[PDB]
């Protein structure tokens, strides 16, 4: 149990890096979890320089070479009312709060150098904003969650979840605002970057595949974009992770199939370490991306050698605790094949104690990408099954959109199918479920709707009640709940696990940050009252002065430690 | 920290023993917290023999030599609805449930070998029961908490908390039942044992001094008992822990002053290890008692040598973590002197992080006795301050009875004076409050009524709302609440920290077993609601399938570990 603490601490503590851009002339801007919190750094080639003072949540996308960084930081103890802080790169550790922007949920943003352009959610709206030397301007109100993708000249390009789980492309004008929304009937836009010719290149993810298209923002004309090299189209990607024009005009694309990605410059394969990659930057005539895998914490590497620029290293005992990984295709209730990553623990027998670790989102995926939760479970003697239930990204629009209107429906059947597969295939001697956010909702749904499937469940930062949550949500989250539930009152009630507590037969652990503004604490307290009144076994841990986005080691530990303890305790019986 | 977990674990894991009597001819009957849980053992000079199968809570007091033991086990996952199980001492590990006794809160009991006589509380009454060969009989209904002390022949003697915090003597007849209650106007009876002459020898605790009396149960006449040796009366005890007749007719008395006890046989002092002692038994012609101190976990020893028969060795590193202890007399608001035990941690500076650790009860005391919580605090690098606030035992009837009608009044002032004493004496560089049960009530009362006094508070198994708790309480606890509060609804409301949440300014850690039936979880969930709605910082840890009485190592870890983590975190800032 003290060994579990050491394992969880060191898994959280290992340095994790994400590539944000190039700044300060010719230096990497990198967001790193290092020295126990999320900070932003310049990487010159040798020593990193820390840009921020206190922990941050993120940084805005910098235009190449801009001489500043815009930090995004929660100023509300985890409720995700962020403020923006400017740091001049020549003077690291000196912060200027951008006081023209009232705290709000910052969803995204780019800094051109002249203007800081972002989307943000308040109680009454999601909006696209620009802050220049003249002051703050609302460029447009957006229908739902929206994200700035790119800016070139006065053209802004972004992606919008504006209905039915579909992603629209949007543009606006930096100088005079407005909104133009481009919707594909074939699928969803997944990344965007403005070409030198002032067209929007976008990934378009259709039924079971992904391709690149050009959108002219003047008329709504969409063509297929063909590249000089044909490696990209032959790769037959299912998803586009990211794309962007480099300063030399070449289009870089990270695309993926089956939970691993590949890098392309102007269509041509650039070799990269196995796993997943993030944005690709040009830096000192070398391609640089982020790399991660189930065995590799996020790190910065140079392509095509794959040599690390910035990486944290795991202790050898923790590396060994992960025996192997594999993708399997689990047949579900309608014969659909649920792509399921399996992390085999080198610290459990086969069959052995097995956790179905259910991903959040739901528009997210279990890929060959580092997962601290999964790693801590493998360290603690559990195999880990991570099913890409319908709703997941990475496997086509059709699979992703199947969740719409059907929470605690087919996706739960997929999660249950992976569970039964883990037993039937001989992997699991016993079964647990665990999840954070939409994953925690799945824990609650599994224990309420599928009693006896799992031995016990962990529900972290859970959706508990669509109805009460709606009442407490900001404009983005209200809209997203509308989308997920299809605007159906019956769905919001019947698919809320708080309404099926009497069905629970298994021990449940609840973990919840008190200031969560995504999945609020209030319905969780009501759930505890229901568990109590109905004589159900439950454990609960409420984390102080924290919300949904964990950005310190001590909060990461508070969230994960009790989950690992609980399951380890359950394994004694 | 993993080092904290390890120390906490090792402190919990150390075996702790209580002496219950002599059975199976001439074998000691002990209850040991051992091998991870509370169990019953025979000891006859070598290895213990485990009598129970699953963990228990206690055993009933056996008459010398009886060939069986009656286990008391919680059969409601911590809610303290107990069933009785008999184990024939010749056939250890084979239990037979006494099915005539439906689950109830068993408060006490004696087993003559032919009749099991006990007190228990259901929802509607507290009663004295006898189970013999002809079945179960209710001998009498008691006004409130009552405990059987002794049976000789047909006579039963007990102690009753039957009004005003005062303890009465009561008798009954095993054959015919009934109830006779004897009050003293000078004080409270603390201990009782029937003499050969069929009168009741009792400890009478008065204003300051305690003495031995003889109560004739036929007419209620009381006279002082003078013993052959005068070491006892000249010791001038303030409290009488225990007394009992030995097989040879000698009267064993354990009495105490200033948190330390002494043992007497027919009034003659018997040398014993410094600290506190429990019952004294004759085993193979010689004297045996339990012993505990601040630096020695409860153990069974021979007198007068002090040689251990059953002892969980305190490892040297943990022992060394307590650099010292002191008894101080804190000046309270009204000139009262609050006897306060202090532990200096060998792992903190002076001045240094200090926890006022508040005792439960309130009719209990901090004495020179083992305290796992205090030890873990010392191990974690905190000085510990343990004030015997008014309401405490050990310092006379007047001091103990001051709390009556005044919860969250003078006693909280004593606690606050102890905080002030810690700072002003130079011990404390910073101050926290921590407590379980009435102690947790004090945490909550301190953060609501004395904001800014402590840096942070830990409230375990707390009283939260007198009124709601009363309505959820069984007959015993309803009566006790009436006595403690005076029955006034204004006291019940005004002295409930849930009605003062607005004033809270310090971080608060709530810890609570889910099935607690003394201090129920329900009002604590409401408190969390209020903390949430009023934007207060808090954490909470609810522990599964557990109640107020902790009987496993892992449950004690779930109760204690969050507290130490919380305080350690608080000390970083």
């Amino acid at each position: 149990f003290s060994r579990i603490v050491r394992d969880v601490e060191r898994l959280i503590a290992v340095e994790k890096y994400s590539l944000q851009g190039v700044v300060d002339g010719d230096k990497l801007l990198v967001v790193g979890f290092s020295e126990g919190s999320v900070n932003a750094y310049l990487y010159d080639g040798g020593e990193t320089v820390k840009l921020n003072r206190e922990p941050i949540n993120s940084v805005l996308d910098p235009h190449y070479g801009v001489g500043r960084v815009i930090l995004v930081r929660d100023v509300s103890k985890g409720a995700e009312q962020h403020a923006l802080f400017k740091v001049n790169t020549s003077r690291p550790g000196e912060e200027q709060r951008l006081e023209a922007v009232k705290p709000m949920r910052i969803l995204s943003g780019v800094d051109t150098g002249e203007a800081v352009v972002f989307t943000g959610a308040t109680e009454d709206r999601v909006a696209l904003y620009a802050l220049d030397g003249g002051g703050l301007r609302e460029l447009a109100r957006l229908p739902g969650f929206g994200f700035v993708s790119d800016i070139r000249g006065d053209l802004i390009a972004g992606l919008g979840f504006f209905g039915g789980g579909r992603v629209s492309l949007f543009t606006s004008n930096l100088s005079s605002g407005g909104l133009r929304v481009f919707d594909s009937g074939e699928g969803s836009f997944s990344s965007a970057s403005i070409s030198p010719g002032m067209k929007v290149t976008a990934g378009l993810e259709t039924a079971r595949e992904a391709r690149l298209v050009t959108v002219d923002p003047r008329d709504g004309s969409v063509e297929d974009l063909e590249l000089p090299s044909k490696d990209f189209s032959s790769y037959r990607p299912t998803a586009i992770t990211w794309l962007g024009y480099l300063p030399d005009g070449r289009l870089a694309v990270v695309a993926r199939r089956e939970g691993r990605s590949a890098v392309f410059i102007d269509g041509e394969r650039v070799e990269a370490p196995q796993g997943n990659h993030g944005r690709v930057v040009l830096w000192r005539g070398k391609l640089v991306t982020s790399h991660t895998s189930l065995s590799t914490p996020p790190r910065i590497v140079s392509l095509p050698s794959g040599e690390p620029l910035l990486e944290g290293g795991l202790p050898e005992d923790l590396r060994r605790s992960i025996a192997g990984s594999r993708l399997v295709w689990v047949e579900s209730f309608d014969g659909s094949r649920v792509p399921t990553y399996v992390l085999e623990s080198g610290r459990a027998p086969t069959p052995g104690p097995t956790v179905v670790l259910v991903h959040g989102g739901p528009f997210a995926e279990d890929s060959d990408s580092w997962d601290t939760f999964a790693a801590s479970l493998a360290a603690a003697g559990f195999h880990v099954v991570m099913p890409n239930y319908r709703g997941s990204t990475g496997y086509g629009e059709e699979w992703r959109l199947k969740i719409i209107g059907d929470p605690c429906g087919g996706e739960l059947e997929d999660v249950s199918a992976a569970a039964r597969w883990a037993r039937e295939s001989g992997l699991a001697s016993e079964l647990y479920i665990m999840g954070y956010s939409y994953g925690g909702y799945m824990t609650l749904c599994a224990l309420t709707m599928k009693p006896g499937l799992f031995k016990a469940g962990v529900a972290g930062a859970s959706v508990v009640d669509w109805e009460e949550m709606y009442e407490l949500s900001d404009a983005a989250f209200r809209n997203f709940i509308e989308q997920l539930t299809g605007g159906s009152r019956e769905i919001m009630r019947s698919r809320s696990p708080i309404n099926h507590v009497d069905r629970i037969k298994e021990p449940l652990a609840l973990i919840h940050p008190q200031n969560d503004s995504r999945t609020p604490l209030k319905p969780l307290l009501r759930l505890m009252g229901e568990l109590l009144a109905r004589g159900k076994t439950f454990e609960a841990h409420i984390i102080p002065d924290a919300g949904h986005a964990i950005n310190t080691m001590e909060d990461a530990v508070k969230i994960l430690l009790p989950a690992v303890f609980f399951l380890a305790t359950q394994r004694e019986r």
